[PDB]
């Protein structure tokens, strides 16, 4: 049921590693190839998750081998501070180093996430009660500025929290996720892109976005990481509340799914074949689900709703949107949508979107949980 999807994903990836050498793919733009970098953006560590993920499906070598280098590649850019002065570094060190510590408690890998951790909690503003999503500190228009995906990268600082003792990673965590949840969410379940707060008090300010169609639009990556995000964090910090949240964004979510199984750019433009699709936010929503699903009491019938849905995404993206391995293909699902508003690869690869997809047949398949948390735990 899974294993021809993840077939094609081990096929090319394969021809990826041997064509990419060292550098990193990030979008693809109006092809089949993706456009690489030398490990600068904010997606590099989504590449090494892929390897990680191949790696602990087959065994083969090949794939570790690519990605340990991704890893001697991010310790290289931690102490070189290439790029860092934003959130995510969870995104880039979860999926890399801390994933080789998660597959094979590599002592080294352990220890690079946890420099990086230290880097990431350095974004928190004690005064605002946030985690400062981009630029530097006092930043005049971004400097109280948070945004959703940063709840995927709260996950690199619990690990940490957990890993050293120290309780100040749980602290900023938490506080950060119920802040999101309070600010970022809205009465309807759907939510905002990012929310701007007074650095000097961290009073609320407004909700908006440069990527979703509108400041009160439901741009759906962000609905996405919400659903993802709050889970992985109700998890590590068992908080009922910010669990029943994820429930109520994917809740929302599958209200507005197309007939093809998988969303549009955003919900509140119109619904129509000729608008842009974001293939990644199905995948990421696909991890979420299952994430919801296994912290659900067996005996709880939303638990399996859940696993279905996520079963019906990961099979609506292989049959409209998953390339075969035909010997040119770069990526896993096409249609991802980098940013719309600014026509940048609206209709494209993404490497992360690759990464749910991927995470998704692996969870499905073989019960492997991607790289945000222990395995058992």
């Amino acid at each position: 049921m899974w294993q021809q999807a993840i077939g094609d994903a081990l096929g090319i990836t394969a021809r990826n590693l041997k064509k990419f050498g060292d550098r990193f793919p990030h979008v693809s733009d109006g092809s089949n190839k993706y456009v690489l970098n030398d490990n600068t953006d904010w997606t590099d560590g989504f590449w090494s998750g892929i390897l990680w993920l191949c790696y602990e499906y087959t065994g083969d070598e090949q794939y570790r081998e690519g990605a340990v280098r991704t890893v001697a590649s991010f310790r290289e850019r931690l102490d070189r501070f290439e790029n860092l002065d934003h959130h995510n570094i969870g995104f880039l060190y979860s999926l890399s180093a801390k994933a080789q510590w998660i597959v094979e408690k590599d002592e080294s890998a352990r220890k690079l996430a946890l420099d990086a951790a230290d880097v990431l909690m350095r974004r928190w503003r004690a005064d605002a009660g946030i985690i400062q999503a981009w630029g530097p500190k006092g930043d005049p228009e971004n400097g109280g500025r948070i945004i959703i995906d940063c709840l995927l990268n709260l996950p690199l600082l619990l690990w940490a929290g957990e890993q050293t003792g120290d309780p100040e990673y749980r602290r900023v965590a938490e506080a950060h996720a119920l802040k999101s949840r309070r600010f970022l969410v809205r009465g309807d379940d759907s939510s905002y892109h990012t929310f701007y707060f007074d650095p000097e008090n961290g009073n609320a300010i407004r909700g908006g976005t440069h990527q979703g169609n509108t400041d009160g639009s439901t741009w759906t990556r962000g609905q996405a990481w919400g659903i993802y995000g709050f889970a992985l964090n109700s998890r590590y910090l068992g908080n009922a509340d910010l669990l029943e949240t994820a429930k109520r964004m994917a809740r929302h979510f599958l209200a507005r799914v197309p007939e093809d199984g998988v969303v549009y750019w955003d919900f509140e433009v119109p619904q129509e074949p000729s608008s842009y699709r974001d293939s990644s936010a199905s995948a990421i929503t696909a991890c979420g689900l299952l994430e919801i699903a296994s912290q659900l009491d067996e005996s709880d019938p939303e638990r399996q709703r859940f696993i279905d849905a996520a079963k019906t995404t990961v099979t609506a993206l292989r049959d409209g949107y998953a390339e075969r391995d035909d010997g040119e293909a770069e990526g896993f699902i096409r249609r991802g949508s980098y940013h719309v508003r600014g026509g940048i690869s609206p209709d494209d690869y993404t490497i992360w979107g690759d990464y749910y997809y991927l995470e998704a047949l692996l969870r499905l398949e073989r019960g492997v949980t991607g790289y945000w948390y222990e395995r058992g735990r």
